[PDB]
């Protein structure tokens, strides 16, 4: 029985984990840390931290981190897994998530950093941030996982409002957790466990996500081929060596679907590519089934 | 008055987390209280009552300018537990502070404390054991290191029975069971009485009484204190089904073990969610 938390850091992750709550994500402990607690009190989470009190800058977050690490340290204890979340291109999310990634590495725990880019509309300032953070994140993190923003404009609708592209946003932050954390707390037909997930999650560094999703005839093949050609994967699946893929689907999800979906993503994949198959149960789906890829060591 | 007062004060970091794992599993028949010692961060609660008051000396120092205000949250209570929790940090120099406090008041003022594991290294801790000591009627220390498997298994394994330090002792007197105990003789034992080691023993289905009580008493977290204790406390928590005749096999086990001069309080707890497993907490104190 694998502990698993789910860490919020800076508003945007905290966001995103509020989103995770809102559509009902289990089997996981959720924290929240931010530099607000007006908007600490409105989270729903399970744990919640103000950080740097007596203090856009990725530096004071840092330091508010740092300031609070015995206790952070103290939050993640008994962990097996810690996901770090945050919307890089801010100040305490972008300082803070290393921070929060080394103590959890420090602990032994299976360490997963799942983080957005910013839109390329948000400046050149919040850009540069978020790669600088993203570069400490991922020196501190068993994986990492970057979601630009930008490709889930290629994606949903054309007429979005900035408020529905930045739930986007949200929302692929809670796919990336949530298509990792089922695997482990409501297996499907094929269990994929902690050990294995661990695996091949451990030191494999920096990747990406791709998601789908369909219904109906062939569904599993269509969900699996637009999660394969994911603009979020940018084109990189076929250079991964390391491959986690996740489908999830109600009790009646069958194995020659699954085996289709499977097939589908080993002949996508390159000749000497690890990867793990594994299935959800979740009830709530009806007709469609949800398709997550993990990429890593391109 | 006649329902025992009990407060449950949770101060710094690891003792406000402590609270909040106490509320998420429900312990009940207790009144929460969370203190942050912090100035640059606050760990927040669902305690009922909160006081944020934000290195010992500066935790220390935070908790005697808000004596007054801690007084009037204590006042009224019976007994009172304070801890910090697990990790150092400002509360362990604010938690002889509340215990004086409470005590002073006339409250049973008992302490739990944590040794960490000896693979933590050092950066104090023993000052903090000391002073916390000398603040309150029973201090009860746990000792991480007689826990010893991975390193998540540890910390958790620690953080239970953090949690049964308090538990333990406050379902024996505000939950009933068929063997109620009367709490002028917990005071009595109590008052006073210093360091205090816990054991915790675990057994279900045929003999577990026995199994539970034999295990409580073998507790590495004792460090073979038993012989010698001159107060011993026991619990023992199962089913409403939970037979006399058992029960007094239990008692009559701790007897045995215990020192003839011992004084012991003896009780039992009705917790309906064990389903057929019993849980027995042992308090030994004196020497």
């Amino acid at each position: 029985l694998a502990v698993i938390k789910v860490v919020g850091i800076g508003g945007g992750g905290v966001n995103a984990v509020n989103r995770m709550i809102e559509q009902g994500l289990k089997g996981v402990e959720f924290i929240a840390i931010n530099t607000d607690a007006q908007a600490l009190l409105m989270s729903d989470a399970d744990v919640k931290l103000d950080v740097g009190r007596d203090s856009a800058d990725p530096e004071v977050g840092r330091k508010a981190a740092e300031d609070a690490k015995d206790e952070i340290e103290e939050l993640l204890r008994g962990a097996d897994m810690v996901f770090v979340t945050a919307g890089e291109g801010g100040g305490t999310g972008t300082g803070g998530a290393p921070v929060v990634a080394s103590i959890a590495r420090k602990l032994g725990a299976l360490t997963v950093g799942v983080v957005t880019r910013p839109f390329s509309f948000e400046g050149k300032r919040r850009s540069n941030q978020a790669e600088n953070g993203i570069a400490a994140l991922r020196e501190s993190c068993d994986t990492l996982i970057v979601i630009p923003n930008d490709r889930l404009l290629q994606m949903g609708d054309a007429a979005v409002s900035l408020m529905d592209a930045f739930r986007s946003a949200d929302e692929v932050l809670l796919n990336g957790v949530q298509g990792i954390t089922d695997l482990i707390t409501t297996p499907g037909l094929i269990n994929v466990d902690f050990a294995d997930v661990k695996g091949i999650m451990s030191g494999a560094g920096t990747a990406l996500m791709g998601i789908g999703s369909a219904r109906g005839e062939g569904r599993s093949l269509k969900a699996a081929e637009i999660a394969i050609n994911s603009p979020l994967l940018e084109a990189s699946m076929e250079g991964a060596q390391g491959v986690l893929m996740s489908i999830a689907g109600g009790s009646d999800l069958g194995l020659f679907e699954i085996n289709e979906a499977a097939s589908l993503v080993q002949d996508a994949a390159h000749p000497d590519a690890n990867i793990i198959f594994g299935t959800v149960i979740d009830d709530s789906l009806g007709d469609e089934v949800r398709v997550t890829v993990i990429a890593a060591g391109f």
